[PDB]
């Protein structure tokens, strides 16, 4: 896997293909929920000892693919509609379509808050878009004693345009929150909350054009990479983040 046992890699063309193929694949996935255009699948292994990959698909009848793409890319907007995020920002750029970033979120009070450092890469494929990420180690961002460092084994989005003003988005993730949570508790929780998180994102897409008009509408560095204010990084300055060490 891109998430690797040997070293950090910027996703190549095959990694984008495997990811899309993973989203479109149904064999090896069991349906778990399906109501009002939102469905949730779980990787058909149902061995509750391990961490399961989760897949969530949502039909967006009245938002275009490009708007959903902006919303996934817009780090600044995340704090407007994401009720869990503490801190999120990009750290450095690797290539014109790959960077490294930081994301913190709060967990209910016996649990501690969590953070991730991820390598993210994005690719418009014709009418569709893919954004993927997986966890990585950045020497200036070691774990913090107050936060549990989680590991994103693989997380990403496939946006499929279904015409103007409409699209379908598939979210695929496998995230280990580490800490003290049993893996099967994570599998169940992420399954149970997934449809709610997707519909919150959908509502955000409806409010996005008006919000973005008030917040430098022309500033979209994910579409115009010459606008990026980020420093650059060599791939060898990063280290692999193992799910289990």
């Amino acid at each position: 896997p891109v998430l690797g046992r040997e070293s950090v890699q910027v996703p190549d063309d095959q990694d984008f293909r495997s990811f899309r193929s993973e989203c479109e694949a149904e064999v090896g996935w069991n349906l778990t929920y399906s109501r009002a255009g939102v469905s949730v699948w779980v990787q058909a292994v149902e061995m509750d000892r391990t961490l399961h990959k989760i897949k969530c698909r949502m039909e967006c009848c009245d938002v275009p693919a490009e708007t959903l793409y902006d919303v996934l890319h817009d780090i600044e907007y995340r704090k407007k509609w994401d009720s869990n995020v503490i801190e999120t920002f990009d750290i450095a750029r690797l290539t014109v379509n790959a960077d490294v970033g930081y994301y913190s979120w709060r967990c209910p009070k016996p649990l501690k808050n969590r953070d991730v450092i991820t390598l993210r890469s994005w690719l418009p494929m014709g009418a569709d878009y893919i954004i993927m990420n997986y966890s990585v180690k950045h020497p200036k961002y070691p774990p913090r004693k107050d936060l549990v460092r989680a590991v994103s084994i693989q997380t990403g989005y496939l946006i499929q345009s279904t015409g103007p003003k409409s699209c379908v988005i598939t979210y695929l993730a496998q995230v280990d929150p580490k800490g003290s949570l049993p893996k099967w508790v994570v599998n169940k929780s992420s399954q149970f909350l997934a449809p709610k998180a997707m519909k919150k994102m959908y509502k955000a897409c409806l409010k996005y054009p008006e919000w973005k008009q008030k917040h430098l509408p022309h500033f979209k560095p994910w579409l115009h990479p010459e606008q990026s204010p980020l420093p650059s990084l060599a791939l060898s300055e990063l280290s692999v983040q193992h799910a289990d060490s």
